[PDB]
């Protein structure tokens, strides 16, 4: 007799605190194979940690100014980083060495992602452009005049045919990867600080700097769900879909907590306490009920939390 579990709430509990960065942490990401956690920081460094035990593995260095974002390739062998030095760098994680420096942006690079094939990288910058890069050659393939204010997030869908971008200009835009042309603009116009596609490819999850997260059917232009109760008026704070156990939405917050909501009811189901500064970034492990969170410069640590569901 087979049943479907429906947990009312998770029970994430602190397991490890990861110290080592000397300035604000800016992003954390789990490797797709689930073995590693990468972190980036205003201290110009990337650090690699064991995903299950938080054990320090290595520091990856080379950027000349702070880093805002890091992202993994699909095979977990490469990382790309986005820096205030106006470059992105592609790293071989095993060797810890820089393979390519992606030059073209004219101001801080704020956000980056590989496509699932991992032959392309997308970036967004304070220069208000989105760029599409060839991983092999390290050269820019396309520059999209995407926005009229800094670009806060860029994300590919699962076949890599679409990019979604967000900006402080208050817009979310859907771009056709192959041509670079805009497919859709979603629009008051509060600054959009984060966006990504949902697991089923149908929605975008968008954060705005009015303490609001919204799940949009982008083809219809209809808001399906809204998540509130956290604090987000200043920083570009990632949000996540938790796909391993219960259906949750996860976000950091400017009141130093991690917020977790019920996807469908929109109720807060847990708040995780421990950090002593803004939780700027959270990540959800790809197969286990594990959350990584990271905080700004009064804290500078990463925390690993684990749930039974
Ligand atoms: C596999 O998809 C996942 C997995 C984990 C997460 Br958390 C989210 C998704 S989803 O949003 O992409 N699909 C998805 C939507 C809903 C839903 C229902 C009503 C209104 C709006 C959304 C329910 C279940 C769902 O599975």
């Amino acid at each position: 007799t087979q049943s479907k579990p429906t947990p009312v709430k998770p029970n994430y509990a602190l397991k490890f605190t990861l110290a080592g960065h000397t300035k604000a942490v800016s992003s954390v990401k789990f490797s797709p194979n689930g073995e590693w956690l990468a972190s980036s920081s205003a201290d110009k460094l990337i650090k690699i940690w064991g995903a299950y035990d938080g054990k320090f593995e290595k520091t990856i260095s080379g950027h000349k100014l702070g880093i805002s974002d890091v992202a993994w390739s699909s095979d977990s062998n490469l990382l790309v980083s986005a820096s205030d030095d106006k470059t992105l760098k592609i790293w071989d994680v095993s060797s810890g060495k820089c393979l390519k420096t992606l030059k073209g942006h004219s101001n801080y690079v704020f956000c980056c992602n590989f496509n699932p094939q991992s032959n392309l990288i997308v970036s967004g910058s304070f220069d208000e452009s989105v760029r599409i890069w060839d991983v092999k050659t390290g050269k820019c393939l396309k520059t999209l005049p995407a926005h009229s204010d800094p670009v806060s997030a860029v994300h590919f869908n699962r076949d890599g045919s679409l990019i979604v971008s967000s900006s402080y200009d208050g817009l979310c835009r859907i771009w056709d990867t192959a041509s670079g042309q805009c497919l859709k603009t979603l629009i008051d116009n509060p600054p959009v600080s984060f966006v990504k596609f949902s697991p089923n490819g149908k929605y975008i999850l968008a954060a705005t700097l009015d303490n609001t997260l919204k799940l949009w059917d982008y083809s219809k232009g209809k808001c399906l769900k809204t998540y509130t109760g956290h604090k987000n008026e200043k920083y570009c704070i990632f949000a996540n879909f938790s796909v391993t156990g219960g259906k949750w939405i996860v976000s950091g917050s400017e009141d130093n907590l991690v917020y977790i909501w019920n996807l469908q009811t929109k109720e807060i189901v847990q708040k995780l306490q421990g950090h002593t500064d803004v939780v700027i970034s959270t990540a959800c492990h790809p197969t286990e009920n594990i959350i990584a969170s990271a905080a700004l410069e009064n804290d500078k640590t990463i925390k690993l939390w684990k749930s039974d569901c």
